[PDB]
């Protein structure tokens, strides 16, 4: 997984490039720490009562709102996603006295404020509480905190991930992957990953110096990217790079492929843009083609694209991206492969605009007084 | 009682948003009528502690649970979340646990949204033990005529002129929140209280008199920004929805909650943007909020920031503000509705300003059994 040169000079183009590695890197971390993490994890997983919350802030909420369905699904546990900026403003709307709570906190830094605020809040709240921050920053009051704790047991991703770009790449990627390891280790390991990472660094490949900018260039004002179920995570995670990296010049948006029909398709217009990251999920798949082939029917858009593992008619029949030949991936693998076209994107469109990538608040107020 | 003004657009978007406070106060005193009857059917339901409570709609539909469901969870200590018709539809072994007893709380205001039906007849097929409350303002769809043929359901209509014949839900959307707030918190929600409620959006929809003026403006803003805490979140998302679609997309929108709004999404504001902040009454919640908009009139980037505020103080005044009518304290659920009438009026006299017409501005079901 060796990455290719940086050839931007940007930290945000090296963090992308070295993204299969990290993965790998971090899950075979796991391995070394499967005991311990199974000693601490494994006796509060019996209390069939507990809530387990999925926690970050930005970028770093995007991560529960992919994934807490599955984990919640394949579990049979109570996985739900609530970002750190609801807890800490409505904490009595979330934090539940009556149940034992496990509360999963990602930070890339993890010094927002609003991280360490949330676990005291959980502490102050819930009784039986505890802890796995999942954290690039070793440093971070995050990690911090919790070594200071006997209720946290907190995981650190590779060193390489604590991102210097403003906007997250390989932190959001690799802190998602190892929460999927920790929960999931029968289906995402540091074995089945490898064909994750393989894929991911084909596609990177496939991008070469990434000078022709994705999905190219064009006088575009708006972009959509749409998803079912958790892609539509993935999909705000697209949105919000592009956001951040263009500085705010192109607005962006996410929905739902059926979500969208209900309104939010108002928005599309002949300067706009429209990503769909394709299920792989053949039920699923059905609405999402089914929409792809509306929108092409439609002549609003500036350019409709869709990614998809398979080709179909509809798929090929204008602008598409094939995901390079794999195994058959579950929609939570496939979000770590569109992530990479939405971020090499957002970061092309930034140089292409001649904004600088790399560099494109809150206080806390206590509960008691 | 709560009788509205000529409404003088001539638009149904413009009748529907005015006969709102007389529609709610309508559907919770139906609600008394039905009590017992509910009662009879939600409390052995309620008293399942495994119970999950799901607040399910399409497009606005959807928002009710957005705004709603995590009060209704800490207030009641039940299981209630919200999963918008479009996820049970495309992902529903995502969302519907075979393994609890579901209380399925279906919004629909023609009840006959492929999604809505669809919904219902997933939930039935992956969970055993489902019961379905659908809250709809169509006597003659299917949300309500299947449920009153289904012993496992109880349906709710909502008063013939919430209907909404408008594109754009408004009186649908309200009374069908209200609704849901009073069959799950009565004893906070109910006609009793809930007139104050309706007291007051009716003062706001007299304060702005024929609309003419625009509610916000009329200034040549190219996004629309409304920010809220928590389930205050989903009125933004309403609000902003409302824009876009009388719009025709003209005036983009976006949604987000003050503190979520600082990690990234900031960065969309600009010199034609119009920021719109729905201030908590929730003295915690409300700091929050007023540090985001001290942060915005510091900046001094948007094109406009509005404040909408029970009350003043030296932030919310230190730049465009609407105080809300003099009330007793609401809680958050209840002024909602007083955010969501300055965001429909804004969204019905933008979309007549630009010429386009309001009232006037698909899916194919799969079966999941191949």
């Amino acid at each position: 997984y060796t990455p290719a040169a940086a050839a931007t000079g940007t930290w945000t183009e090296e963090e992308i490039r070295h993204q299969p590695r990290a993965w790998i890197r971090s899950l075979t971390n796991i391995d070394a720490l499967r005991s311990a993490l199974n000693n601490f994890l494994e006796p509060l997983l019996r209390k069939e009562n507990l809530r387990i919350i999925l926690t970050g802030a930005g970028t770093s909420a995007f991560i529960g709102d992919i994934i807490a369905p599955w984990l919640a699904s394949h579990t049979g546990k109570n996985f739900s996603a609530v970002p750190t900026t609801d807890l800490v403003t409505n904490p009595m709307d979330y934090l539940n006295p009556a149940h034992p709570l496990l509360l999963i906190s990602f930070g890339r830094s993890g010094n927002s404020p609003e991280s360490v605020a949330a676990v005291e809040l959980a502490n102050q709240f819930v009784p039986e509480c505890y802890h796995l921050p999942i954290t690039c920053n070793e440093a971070g009051a995050l990690y911090q905190n919790a070594i200071n704790s006997d209720n946290a047991f907190a995981l650190l991703m590779p060193a390489e991930t604590h991102d210097r770009g403003f906007a997250m790449t390989s932190s959001i990627t690799t802190m998602m992957a190892s929460c999927l390891a920790v929960f999931a280790p029968e289906t995402i390991n540091s074995q089945t990953f490898r064909d994750v990472a393989d894929r991911c660094q084909a596609i990177l490949t496939s991008l070469g110096d990434f000078s022709e900018g994705v999905f190219g260039y064009a006088p575009w004002k708006r972009i959509v990217y749409l998803g079912s179920g958790g892609l539509q995570g993935a999909a705000r995670e697209s949105a919000l790079k592009v956001l951040e990296l263009t500085a705010g010049k192109l607005a962006a948006f996410y929905d739902s492929p059926t979500g969208f029909r209900h309104g939010p398709k108002s928005l599309v217009d002949d300067e706009t843009l429209v990503v769909v990251f394709v299920s792989s999920h053949p039920y699923t798949r059905q609405y999402d083609l089914d929409l792809l082939a509306e929108l092409r029917r439609d002549n609003q858009a500036m350019r409709v694209i869709a990614i998809a593992a398979e080709s179909s008619d509809i798929v090929a029949a204008g602008p598409h991206i094939i995901l390079p030949p794999s195994r058959h991936f579950i929609d939570v693998e496939q979000a770590f492969c569109f992530l990479m076209y939405a971020q090499t994107f957002a970061l092309m469109q930034s140089l292409h605009m001649g904004n600088t990538p790399d560099t494109p608040g809150v206080i806390i107020h206590p509960w008691q007084a």
